[PDB]
């Protein structure tokens, strides 16, 4: 593609200048390669996410079938999605976030204390993955299987891995632990209007992944951005900016979710362009969060930025249910790293070849 090649190596290295030019010339752009419109402005992406009747997550409505193991909260829209959405909302909000912050603070400190002895380690493998996997298993209230403690099978073999995970989920539902999102789901299911069928099981799988790979990649993106921005780490070290506001700026700046796809169900004009029923639109929210029309000086990392109405947690009917867990994870991680002021890069990052959910596979670091 002449404008946007998401898996081009030079593009993966830094997509944001490519997003900017695309936004500047064709903010609503038809991409033949991806068979989708590409919206790079905050206003357009917000509209895409706030009208399920016009832009749907259920691609069956444009006659694309859903693999049965993928029909879930994520791939349904109201009214189909609604009982599940509310059940998940209810089980999440029943959790004690103060207790979660307390135990994650201890875990982050002991992780980095052990990694302080190294002179160079991969922040991704040794902290981001370990920390987020601990958080999501404790939050859901399940134990890692001894034969696959890293859940490595679950990152046809894909069909077999989904069926194995579904087997695990059903055993959890049948014998829930003493706390967490899943035991509260079990408690709340009678009278929720949700059936304990395959859609529920698939939804637990989707919840796990939403609460694992996504925050893990954010934590790596965020630290990489701080290390690569002159003065940004030292600003945190000095207490010059608050962590809450810094975390929201880091989500805006390098939040992992790059693309949210929707199916167009009614003709619509956007940026002058006539999007047609049956076509796919892609809200490039990574680009939208650097849209100058919404954020002044958007390509500059401003840890004190206020206001900051970023799209990093989505909008509307499918907005992120774990966003306050994500914020606790980031806040805890930064405070824990800040106990080791000499943190510095220790080699080059390498980017995962992923244009949809952006992250690093390696982030060489030392704590000093
Ligand atoms: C920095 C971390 C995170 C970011 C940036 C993030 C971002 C997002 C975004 C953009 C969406 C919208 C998806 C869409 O519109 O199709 C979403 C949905 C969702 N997120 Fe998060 N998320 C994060 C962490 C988490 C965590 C930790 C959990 C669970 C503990 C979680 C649970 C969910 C769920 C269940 C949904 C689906 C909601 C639905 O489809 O109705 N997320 N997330």
């Amino acid at each position: 593609d002449p404008l946007f090649s998401p898996l081009d190596p030079a593009v993966l290295a830094d997509p944001y200048p490519v997003y900017r030019r695309l936004r500047e010339t064709h903010p609503v752009y038809w991409h033949a390669g991806l068979d989708s419109w590409l919206m790079t402005r905050h206003a357009d992406c917000t509209a895409i996410l706030r009208d399920p009747g016009r832009f749907s997550t259920d691609f069956r409505k444009i006659d694309i079938p859903t693999p049965p193991t993928l029909l879930s909260l994520q791939t349904l829209d109201p009214p189909d999605q609604t009982p599940l959405r509310h059940l998940a909302l209810d089980a999440v909000r029943a959790q004690d976030l103060d207790a979660l912050r307390k135990e994650l603070t201890l875990f982050a400190d002991q992780l980095l204390d052990e990694l302080a002895d190294r002179e160079s380690f991969d922040f991704i493998h040794d902290y981001a993955d370990v920390f987020t996997l601990r958080a999501i298993t404790r939050f859901i209230g399940v134990e890692p299987p001894e034969t696959d403690e890293a859940f490595a099978r679950f990152n046809e073999p894909g069909l077999r891995a989904r069926a194995h995970f579904n087997d695990l989920v059903r055993s959890w539902l049948g014998d829930p632990g003493p706390h967490g999102v899943l035991p509260d789901v079990v408690r709340l299911l009678p009278g929720s209007g949700v059936e304990a069928d395959d859609v529920l099981v698939n939804s637990v799988r989707a919840f796990f992944h939403a609460g694992f790979e996504v925050p893990s990649r954010f934590l790596g993106n965020a630290l990489a951005a701080l290390l690569a921005t002159p003065g940004a780490w030292e600003q945190l070290v000095r207490g010059d900016v608050g962590l809450d506001t810094a975390v929201e700026e880091l989500i805006r700046y390098v939040g992992p979710v790059q693309a949210l796809a929707r199916a167009c169900l009614q003709d619509t004009e956007l940026g002058g362009m006539a999007v047609k029923e049956g076509q796919v639109v892609t809200a490039l929210i990574g680009a939208a969060n650097r849209d100058p029309d919404q954020f002044p000086d958007p390509e500059t990392l401003r840890l004190d930025r206020k206001p900051n109405n970023h799209l990093g947690f989505g909008r509307g009917a499918h907005s992120c249910l774990g966003l306050n867990v994500a914020r606790i994870e980031a806040h805890v991680t930064l405070g824990a790293l800040l106990r080791h002021p000499g943190v510095r890069s220790a080699g080059e990052p390498v980017v995962r070849p992923n244009g949809t959910l952006r992250g690093l596979s390696r982030l060489p670091l030392t704590l000093g």
